[PDB]
């Protein structure tokens, strides 16, 4: 009865403070916020905590993001250097790293961002035992195995960011190319994210109109429409950007809040992200690539047996071998 | 093997368990303008719908459906029995006859809350129920009586529409918008409320501040009929159309979306409001609470003037000897 | 002086030149689903309501308003007179009587549009009119034909329903939501509709190849009865609610999206198929066209196998003698 | 009837490309794309067209943007030095030039980004006649002013984006101290972004209740409770961000946002933001600061006439004077 606080609000029950939709992004650069002020105007998320080691670098970029707590629903934005504000939260999505390409990079960079998971992962699985872990960090295939096997949760709980946003940049240039909005082009990217991605042209279609039934030669070098260089340009287009900015953020960020939305709702959506493909398309070993997914408030409860024709199949399990010898490739450093 | 073996090699088991489930129950012309209202602010991931008309429950359910693909709400189920309510975060109540705070109808809504909020509560026990039906103030402390539950839990959308309506017809007069013009109707969602023109304001301005004589007879520019027209409003809508459905699904909404995302934001809503302004009794009636995940965590103590305090405690013994009348 | 005066100091005559103003004719069970779906969407900067039934149209925009502080639309009009219609960019149809594709009750709508859709035009020259009243593919020529305007501008809410209906439970048998499984229906918005099972697909793998009976009545999976469903759920919907509201309200607000933001999506929404699939008069049904801020401004060219196209035709012309009954 | 595009979509019409909601972002910085970013998730604009003069760093955000384009519904996203790609915006946001605060800082930049307007606005206003300018380059106050008298423009639809973030920091924060949500606490600064904005604390307020009926100390250095340092904090956590981070991009996004919104939607909202106030409070030159004003469709319509006591009144017309030889400040450089 002397203070504002006191005298305007009679507190009936204690708040709360165990949000039930909350989300945790450890590393807070480029693609960490991309992923944060998306999933903010998205209103995705009760709660959304922040975890990096540069201390004041996260400690500014929460400030950044509270101060326009008017003009979004999220209700609280914690961060810090202690994963216990990771606690009990829905998803974690992991976005730190260096920056760097998929199959063909240098070792050191790779290792090194490994070095990064066996740091975290213990932590985040600790306080957030049911939760999914949405790996971003490249190289994606392959960190998304490492974090599995470090965190021993179920492999449906464990989902690399993959070709999402290879899928949508494929959609987007066939959209140009058509002039029709990427929602109504439909085609798919799947197997590595990046360098070495595989486009299924069989599929490619607008309202259910195959592509190659109009051009027998859709996807192949005689294409005289040279349909390919789309693939080729999904791929190079992001070396572009990286050239051109520094890095890629924004289209990434949109990839991971379309798949957060799918996963929280429940939606049951289907979306080319990286799982554990072993006994699927002929692999026999224990590594990660991107498949069509059903996604679900539990990860990945489905996954869709695309018959991969002959030339597909190829790609898909030659670049599986590569990421297989990579993952042996880290092995033999960790002696 | 059926197209769906040889499209999709299920991984695991998909759960039921929906984490942001609300139930609707009563899927009139308030029912589904709530439910329609929710489903386009993607604010649950289950939606469930309950009726005794089984008929009219079914195809409603069924049309809402048809719609999947242009909102993200993943499931939608309806029923006669309160097992597909179940665990619900919120369970909001529209079922009843349309009516006004005779005594006739007041029990014959009175005996649709005693036979629905124990199968409610029973399956949904940790549930938030959001009491829509009129008389409002009444029924939710009837429901709150039934359910057994903690007073925070038990909410009437109250005055909250009141209060949209209040601003709505300030924007009009002034020429701007309801969100910027901010005024307060608490008390009796209905003929009795209390218009708390102290606080009627715009960017902070005390709009009795320019007009002394707001909100009196004596008043020359008669801002009381503003408060008449926020009663008034209400049955020249239910003369000319035949009820009121859009405005109080969206207030529903509104409130809804508090609760859920847990934003702690102040509403003028029904809770129980014994032990102020000099209330001794156990009635509802509205006055601002803060609402959270867990409804009512807090309320706001305005210092009622000599008037105002005067018609909030006319308007609660109104309903409290309403009340005793079993 | 007043509040207002005290209060605030004008500086320009505000406009009533709505950049993105919208108004629904007919303000039934479907005009209003149209009109709340358009509100939660912010798709409008104005709302108008047209209606001869003066009471109810009254009561319905006044119920709307009173939600003004929960969306984000700025002016909500009505009148009998289509003045206040003026300089929309969308002009939603969805007057008339309970119907589906005796001829008493098509004339009895065809009256309606002669009286309606004259002065619709006349105050928004450069509109797009969608078309929601049935018998739509019919109702979307006369309109047309009525209007004198181009053909890529009047459009009839066709099947973009029936697909939705179509995805939805295709989704429901497979455990997938409807965005990510794809299925067309084209033709007749009604009980002659065209399921192009060739393309039924999710993530590209077409459904009949892993299938290859799918949607005869050879299969043992009885895909076509998906089909029968997406015809008679709207039937069944009707004898247990009374009618169809919801699904289309969403529909059209839908299309409106892809019209007014210009997003070029494609849609089965009916448009004029003279010089397609044979056809040889002038009859409105759906097929793939793809939506931008003029309408139709570009239609995909299916290549109907053999099947598909034979019904397609039959289809096209149970209208063609229909119409031709003045 | 040979290419796929001619094979599957028959032309009816040449497609419109005069988009009638459109948005151009001038500075593709920091602040620059958190607009961009804003505004594309909340669906505001039909087409947004970018420019900026390092066309490197410009092609890779728009590139960036347009990837993410099938999760957002602008259908449109260009690029472009030349400001012909500005042509017929319904709202231009300035967003170019280096960082500084107001009224005590350095005239060399102050001058580096008048040197900035000077370049922009005569084009800007060419190829947009009808638009609104949305200033949000600092110092805010005084670009606003520079840019007002360059283009030629009605004062009603030249607007800085002035205090909108400030009162949203201070609502945050009142937010924090009472347990309420930002959007149910109520409490304005007007006046110069930033180091001497002014706060009101006649009218901060919860459902009504003013919160110095309560403590009549309120905003006072008397006060037991130091509700003061809280306006202290408004002013200076902006400060402490870029002592972080390096900069501010979030939440002046979020702002920018909130004050497109009302325009384009023509809301009639009330915003603090700069507009031209000689006539009101007592001022009698041509300056610009931030009070409460009506947003619609042509940007200010109406201002809102606050009773200021004689404390308030007092800093308003301090800083008055202030921007006013900040004004004649760069006239003298101009010689
Ligand atoms: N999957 C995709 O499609 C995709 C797209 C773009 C970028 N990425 C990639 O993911 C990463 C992010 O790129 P950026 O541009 O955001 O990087 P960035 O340099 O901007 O910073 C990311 C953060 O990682 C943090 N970090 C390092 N060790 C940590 C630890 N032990 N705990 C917590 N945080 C730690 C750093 O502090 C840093 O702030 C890169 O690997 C990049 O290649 C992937
Ligand atoms: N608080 C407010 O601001 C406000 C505003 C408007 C209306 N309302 C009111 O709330 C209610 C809704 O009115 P309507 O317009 O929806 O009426 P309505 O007749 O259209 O439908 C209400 C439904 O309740 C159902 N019902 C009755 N008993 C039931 C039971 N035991 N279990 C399940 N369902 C049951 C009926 O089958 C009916 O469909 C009325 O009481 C009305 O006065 C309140
Ligand atoms: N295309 C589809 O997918 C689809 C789906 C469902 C229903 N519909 C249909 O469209 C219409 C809507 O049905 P409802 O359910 O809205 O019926 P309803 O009776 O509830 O209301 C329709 C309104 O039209 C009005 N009206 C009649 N003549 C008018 C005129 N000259 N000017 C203005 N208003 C006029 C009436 O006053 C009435 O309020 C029906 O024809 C129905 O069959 C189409
Ligand atoms: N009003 C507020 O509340 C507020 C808040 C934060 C920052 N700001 C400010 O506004 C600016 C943006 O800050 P940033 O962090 O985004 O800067 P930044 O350094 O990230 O880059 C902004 C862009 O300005 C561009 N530019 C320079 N000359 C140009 C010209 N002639 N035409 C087009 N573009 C040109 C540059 O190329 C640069 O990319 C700074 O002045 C900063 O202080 C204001
Ligand atoms: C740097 C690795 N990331 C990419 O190449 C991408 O943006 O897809
Ligand atoms: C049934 C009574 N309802 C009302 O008065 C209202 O809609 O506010
Ligand atoms: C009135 C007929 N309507 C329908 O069949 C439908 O709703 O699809
Ligand atoms: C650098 C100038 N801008 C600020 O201080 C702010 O972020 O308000």
């Amino acid at each position: 009865a002397s203070t504002v606080k006191e005298q305007l609000i009679e507190k009936l029950i204690e708040d709360d403070e165990n949000s039930q939709c909350k989300i945790t992004i450890v590393g807070t650069g480029a693609v960490g916020m991309a992923c944060a002020i998306s999933i903010l105007l998205k209103d995705l998320a009760d709660e959304l905590a922040l975890v990096d080691v540069a201390e004041d670098k996260l400690k500014g970029e929460m400030m950044d993001l509270q101060h326009g707590s008017l003009f979004f629903s999220t209700s609280k934005i914690t961060s810090g250097k202690d994963y216990s504000v990771s606690a009990n939260s829905r998803i974690v999505i992991v976005t730190a790293g260096a920056r760097q390409q998929e199959g063909e990079t240098r070792l050191a960079l790779v290792q090194r961002n490994v070095a990064i998971m066996k740091s975290i992962i213990p932590a985040i699985v600790h306080y957030s035992p049911d939760c999914k872990i949405l790996v971003v960090s490249n190289p994606v295939d392959i960190l998304t195995y490492i974090v599995w096997k470090i965190s021993g949760l179920p492999v449906t709980r464990v989902i690399g960011s993959g070709c999402n946003l290879d899928s949508a940049r494929f959609r987007y240039l066939i959209g140009e190319k058509l002039g029709v909005h990427p929602t109504s082009c439909h085609g798919w990217i799947i197997g590595e994210h990046g360098d070495s991605s595989v486009p299924l042209w069989s599929g490619v279609n607008v309202a259910g109109v195959a592509l190659k039934t109009l051009d027998p030669k859709l996807g192949t070098d005689s294409d005289k429409e040279h349909w390919k260089n789309i693939h080729k340009q999904v791929i190079q287009s992001a070396y572009e950007i990286i050239k051109l900015k520094g890095y890629t953020s924004w289209a990434i960020g949109l990839s991971v809040m379309d798949l957060v939305g799918s996963i929280l709702k429940n939606l049951r959506r289907v979306h080319p992200v990286s799982t554990m493909v072993k006994g699927l398309y002929g692999i026999k070993e224990e590594l990660f690539l991107s498949i069509p997914c059903v996604l679900g408030r539990n990860g990945v409860s489905d996954v869709v047996k695309i018959n991969l024709n002959s030339e597909e199949e190829a790609l898909f399990k030659k670049s599986a071998e590569t990421l297989w010898n990579i993952q042996k490739d880290l092995q033999f450093l960790e002696h």
